[PDB]
């Protein structure tokens, strides 16, 4: 009955950002049984899209919320909910148990992957259709992770961007192309990226782009175009001078397209891009210090284009209001002749920019794209952190 | 398989209403994860009816439900909810993000609409089958705004009421005809009502009638008849002297056909009518000042004549009970020869008028007719404020 | 594809009682958002068997629990739930408004019917496959009535047992004949029965058989035997001197089987009986004077002989524990050559009889027969009121 | 369309253990309404795995979970929730009421069997899709009793195994033949195991094998071999010198084949192993004394070889937490070649380990076997105990 989905369409004109999707879950998890989580996204299947995040495995109100700062614990798993409602305890299904994630359909059925495990010796399980099928044992013995936002499938074929080792030098990161969730092949990363964590990807015309984070020195955003036909890939940076990582020095004049731009060592956010030529928009924090504010900044040729500058933009999250990682996602199953760019920003609240509380958690808003040129509002996560304490 | 709905039949012949929903939301989100609402309505799928409102995003005894009096916020939602049950965190299912609302299924799937923005950038997003299709740029840049309760279909066709502009003067009403969730056409308001706002629509015999809110001028209603198949539509008020918005002055004896019955002014309430010859029923407020009381009067001809008075009523609410916005539905999928009228009544608990809480909320009753003469029962809210203090 | 069912199988043979369901609503209602309710049944679907009951419209635990010994307001619903769960705020169905009911399935869809209003103005709106279809006023103006437990179909044909007029005398007892929601036929109560309320019934070879409360005179129950095919009946009394209303005298060495047996006036409790020559076990409660135990007694031709002794019991719930009404119903859809009889006991706490606590609510416990003599547990509702305190 | 399962595979081979399900439900329970448990187990449909459990009929922050330590009430039942979710009081589905249980799933439909009643007159009733079927009687009038955890079905038949009798000499263990519910066959046990409990089930290639606890006398556990065809079997102890009991004596250089290894009496704890030459695995505690720490432990040919010792391991809980019960299941359903051997461990909170509370319950953690050799964790229920007073 079902057939693989494959990437036959192109992105949609991109002239403004809409409404998709927000579920105040912090507003609503001061007074009801809503699961903590971090590192959210959003994944459609061909008859409905889902939230989805990696919860900590207590409510926000919980006593043992105090201590969800930390990022890998026994109590995590990737979680998903209805679109828009709250990651709460009685409807929130479990896709697999772990600390970094990704998700995925492939137009018949779901991949999901799950790490967990301590630092030097943690693995991936890779479920598809809901069951186990393959393992994956860490390779460089120092934090095994993943994007923490959907993967994308072409005709079977999903590939999947992993790293082990350190976060502050080298690492080893692997692409994976899994079908039914079993392993055709992977490869090392090749091409000029020098560090790559967390990317965010999306799939055009049967080919695969995902921007990532290097934490490592760069605050440019790298990118890997993966063709999941001939399971290869290439990557480099955003050329343009609009540096989109965070922390970040300010903008110069001139970006760097085949090394890191540097000012900024050791740190960085998950975020993305949509690179479609002069149809390109960018995401970042507002804020060139703190996770604070999220834009959308058109910047025709960012990728290529090392002087490109913004002709539009739009402001999704003020710069006084919390935000967090970002990522992209797309309905492949929608009507019509073009796919529409989404993303999600992640509104991060509690520790460590809010430390009266003993908690870390988020909501998410997201938005896709318009054809019309659409008033903007901004989109905080909208919760007072006094009435928790 | 589906085919969409035609409005083959014309409507059963009133002769009193019975019970048909209840969901006593505040008396049980005392003690329950139940989300604050206003605005709420009722609509039917083939297979299913449910209650439709709009969340604020907060539970009724969270304390993010201190200032949820006020109307338009980043943390709306359009949410649905099975009949009768309460909307609670754990059982609403988000729609659409937005602060103004319609909704109506056309017999194969269903479309919804939610307006978001500030007042002076807001845009409407049209979604079908669960997907954003299209989206509408505010045009006047005041508050762009819509029913507030379901739409109607007839071969696909689905017209749907705005408003853009000043509530206190003219201001740029447009019915949009919508078609899958595209644009199939629109056009400016014409005929004699002067101000629109709120429009509650039923459709009968290939005809939608709406009956809507004179913000402006008007204690008579607005009425806007739909053409779904040419595509057109006219404008008058309702003739009788019944009076039937909220405040509004004393009832005359005659009324106005053709422009609005002076005596109150910039303000108004949501409400219905079924204008159907002698088998016409108009609802109203009980007191002419204040939200407080419902009933149904059955005035013939209400629509056409001018000093039409009541030959029969049915008290819904007792006048020392709250209501507020009411607005009208069918379930166009029942069995039978002809369509049966029903309604809801909102009936609203907190701010302004009970002032000792925070916040602002409601609960839904909803009656529909019946062709016996039925006894009929007050149907209040049931909560004790003083529960919440 | 579905057909009407048929009342083709007579009863198993009952050798004993097994258990079957129990949800423990009380003892979890403690400390999560259990509906208050009372009159419970249970009632079988082609594919699911649930637990019904009338809801009061608050939690045990939320402030409008007050006041909820009061049989008949406005913010009662008959309310369906999973077998054996509790009737919690997010997984009640409501099948209609009101505060007297009844509902079964005729093996295409279900019919559910409740009553509401005040005592001199009430009506019954009869739902069919969950849409309105026809309603019924009040006949006497005093308190219009029904099963409280699960109707019997046999093909299309639904015989329900309606009373209206006083609780202490005569009354106007009718029976109705429904097919899809539509009125048949009905007809006058006739035979020696002197009053009849909240009949008890189950159906096999093509006769529904119905005991009942005679609330003015009798202690001895009511016995109303309906022929769906001719749409006719009799009635009689319980010849047996094993008497099972409640309050009642102590048991006699004849009974009567054409008069109420007297000795208790103006009160009693909703019951049941299985009566199949040898095959009759009766239930009744403990104790003479007040709701509290429960047992089963095999009476061999309870109907028929006036001089009837038990030969075999069992007991439900020890005379130390509260009781309540008690009803019938089977799966008239399970494999096999019999249907197999069943029972709920409504295990009622709260006040008049706790008066410690404010409210009134009811747990379930139910037991279906075996053709084993199988050992005997008791079932009481289990919370400890003093937790509530 | 559906056909019965048959075993038609032989085990994976293990060559380490990976993560499959966690609820983390003590952890969540403080804060949310999560019913008081214990026995819980995982069992599969062919389109789902689900977590399974016997409840108390309390939330663990209910006053009701005072007292909980106690094995057998009127207020527990089988439960099953979606895997990796709580068992809370919304989303778990009663199976069957009782206080022992067992469950499979045939491939058609899913049998559930729970034993309730004194500790003097017992009974099991077997439910077959959904609906009970049949019933049996204590016959030695001592708690009669079965597994906690699934059972097993080839080709219709579903053995499952009871003990009836002392728990501190000998008893009268039967093993059952179901289909359809319905008693095929049954037979005593033979064989040399001297005392059974609590038997863990899974099959390969037409043959049940089943690991027990010898509560009289054993510290080697005794396993039963089932031919589902011929419905027959035999029984052993595992004779290896890993014992696997607890609480039990150290271990020595040899085992028994054929009767209890002493040291330890009238004690045990439900556990687990897959038996299948060199790819041999047993579960146990990590302590002698007490129900803390969990481990695998590969034994090559640990039925057969009495002094096999172990080749290589898997820490599943450190010996500083608290575990409990374990046992086999497996997705008879999924895809490939060979079944993957799984299991969970109970996680036991409360008393009597833990006595500043009042309640007992417990969390799952579940694993299945991965043919790489991958980094192990170790997962405990990770609440705090202190945040509970
Ligand atoms: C109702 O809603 C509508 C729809 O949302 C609202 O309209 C939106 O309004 C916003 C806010 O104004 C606009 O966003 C900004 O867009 C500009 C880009 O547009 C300007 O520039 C265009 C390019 O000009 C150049 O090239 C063209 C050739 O292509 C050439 O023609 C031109 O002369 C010049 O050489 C112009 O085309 C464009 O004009 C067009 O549009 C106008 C309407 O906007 C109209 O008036 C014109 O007639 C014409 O039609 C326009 O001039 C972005 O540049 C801008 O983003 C910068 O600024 C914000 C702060 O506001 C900042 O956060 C951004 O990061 C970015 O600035 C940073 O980065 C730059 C890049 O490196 C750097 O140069 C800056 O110094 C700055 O850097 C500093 O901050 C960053 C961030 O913290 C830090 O990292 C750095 O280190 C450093 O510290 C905004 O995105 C929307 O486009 C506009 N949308 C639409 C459809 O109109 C409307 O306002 C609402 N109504 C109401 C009443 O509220
Ligand atoms: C059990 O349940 C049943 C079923 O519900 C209960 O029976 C219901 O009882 C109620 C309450 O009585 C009725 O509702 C009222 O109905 C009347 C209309 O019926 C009267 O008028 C009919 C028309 O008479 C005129 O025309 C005919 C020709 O067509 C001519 O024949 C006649 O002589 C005359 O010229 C009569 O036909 C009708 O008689 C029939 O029915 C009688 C039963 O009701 C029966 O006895 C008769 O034999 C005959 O069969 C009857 O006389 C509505 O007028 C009335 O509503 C007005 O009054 C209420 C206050 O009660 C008010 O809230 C309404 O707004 C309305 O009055 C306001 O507006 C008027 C219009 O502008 C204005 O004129 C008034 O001054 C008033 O205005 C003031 O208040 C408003 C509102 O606050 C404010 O805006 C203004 O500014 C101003 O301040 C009720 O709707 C049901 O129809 C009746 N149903 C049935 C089927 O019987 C039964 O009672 C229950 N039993 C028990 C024991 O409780
Ligand atoms: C493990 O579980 C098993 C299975 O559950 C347990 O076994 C069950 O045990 C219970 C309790 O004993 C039994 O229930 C009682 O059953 C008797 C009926 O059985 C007796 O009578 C039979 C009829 O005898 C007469 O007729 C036959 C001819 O048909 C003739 O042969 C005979 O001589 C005589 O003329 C006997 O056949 C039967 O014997 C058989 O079974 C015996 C086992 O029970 C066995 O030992 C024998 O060999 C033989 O096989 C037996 O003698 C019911 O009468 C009884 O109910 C009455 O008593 C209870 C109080 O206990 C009361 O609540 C009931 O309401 C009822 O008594 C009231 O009503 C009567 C009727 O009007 C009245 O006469 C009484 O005075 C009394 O009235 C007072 O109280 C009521 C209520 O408050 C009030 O309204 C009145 O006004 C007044 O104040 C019980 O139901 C089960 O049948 C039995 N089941 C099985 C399969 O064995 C086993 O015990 C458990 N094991 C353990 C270790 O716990
Ligand atoms: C990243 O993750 C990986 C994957 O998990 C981690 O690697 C795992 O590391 C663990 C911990 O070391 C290993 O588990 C232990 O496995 C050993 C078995 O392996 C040893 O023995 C093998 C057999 O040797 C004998 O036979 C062979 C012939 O077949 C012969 O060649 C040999 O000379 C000898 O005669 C060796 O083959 C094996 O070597 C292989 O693997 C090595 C890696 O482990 C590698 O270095 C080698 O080169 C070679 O490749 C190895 O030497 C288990 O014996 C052990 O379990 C015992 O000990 C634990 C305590 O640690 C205890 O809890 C267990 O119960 C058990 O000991 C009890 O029972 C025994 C049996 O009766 C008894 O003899 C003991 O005295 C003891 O009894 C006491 O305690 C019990 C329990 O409380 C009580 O009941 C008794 O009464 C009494 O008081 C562990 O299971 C994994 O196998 C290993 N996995 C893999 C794939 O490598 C890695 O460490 C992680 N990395 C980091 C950085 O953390
Ligand atoms: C995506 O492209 C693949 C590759 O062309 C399509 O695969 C074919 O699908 C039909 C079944 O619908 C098979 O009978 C062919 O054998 C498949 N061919 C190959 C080369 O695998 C697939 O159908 C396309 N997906 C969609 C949604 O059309
Ligand atoms: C119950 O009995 C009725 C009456 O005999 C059966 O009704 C017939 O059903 C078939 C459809 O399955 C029709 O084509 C006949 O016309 C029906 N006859 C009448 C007289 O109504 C009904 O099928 C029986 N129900 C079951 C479950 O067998
Ligand atoms: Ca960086
Ligand atoms: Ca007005
Ligand atoms: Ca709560
Ligand atoms: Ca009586
Ligand atoms: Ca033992």
């Amino acid at each position: 009955i079902r057939d693989f989905n494959n990437l036959t369409k192109g992105l949609c004109t991109i002239n403004s950002w809409h409404i998709y999707g927000k579920d105040n879950a912090v507003r609503i998890g001061e007074d009801s049984d809503v699961l903590v989580t971090r590192e959210p996204y959003v994944s459609c299947d061909p008859d409905e899209c889902r939230f989805y995040a990696l919860s900590q495995g207590t409510t926000i109100r919980g006593k043992h919320s105090n201590g969800t700062i930390h990022d890998r614990s026994q109590y995590r798993a990737l979680i998903s909910w209805p679109l828009s409602s709250p990651p709460t305890v009685y409807n929130s299904r479990v896709e697999c148990i772990g600390w970094s994630s990704t998700s995925c359909h492939d137009g018949k059925t779901r991949m999901s992957i799950c790490i967990s495990g301590p630092n030097n010796n943690a693995s991936a399980v890779i479920w598809y259709n809901r069951r186990p099928v393959t393992e994956i044992n860490t390779w460089a013995r120092n934090i095994l992770r993943t994007q923490e936002s959907e993967c994308v499938c072409h005709n079977g074929v999903c590939p999947v961007v992993f790293t082990d080792g350190s976060a502050t030098g080298p690492a080893e990161t692997r692409i994976y192309y899994f079908k039914e969730g079993k392993i055709l092949k992977w490869e090392p990363l090749a091409g000029t990226a020098k560090h790559i964590e967390e990317c965010s990807c999306y799939g055009e015309r049967a080919e695969i782009t995902c921007t990532c984070r290097d934490n490592w020195q760069g605050s440019n955003r790298p990118v890997i175009r993966i063709d999941p036909v001939a399971m290869t890939h290439t990557s480099q940076y955003i050329c343009s001078p609009v540096l989109t990582d965070n922390p970040r020095p300010n903008d110069p004049t001139v970006g760097k397209c085949n090394d890191p731009y540097p000012g900024n060592n050791n740190n960085g956010v998950k975020g993305f891009s949509y690179l479609d030529g002069v149809n390109t928009w960018l995401g970042r924090t507002i804020s060139i210090a703190s996770r604070s504010g999220y834009e959308m900044l058109k910047v025709p040729n960012a990728l290529t284009d090392d002087k490109s500058k913004p002709t539009q933009g739009q402001t999704i999250v003020l710069n006084t209001d919390w935000s967090g990682y970002s990522g992209s996602f797309m309905d492949y199953w929608a009507e019509g002749e073009c796919y529409r760019a989404c993303f999600y920003v992640e509104l991060i609240r509690g520790r460590p920019k809010e430390d009266k509380v003993w908690w870390t958690s988020n909501s998410i808003v997201s938005m896709c794209s318009s054809t019309e040129f659409l008033g903007q509002w901004d989109w905080p996560d909208g919760a007072k952190i006094e009435y928790f304490l």
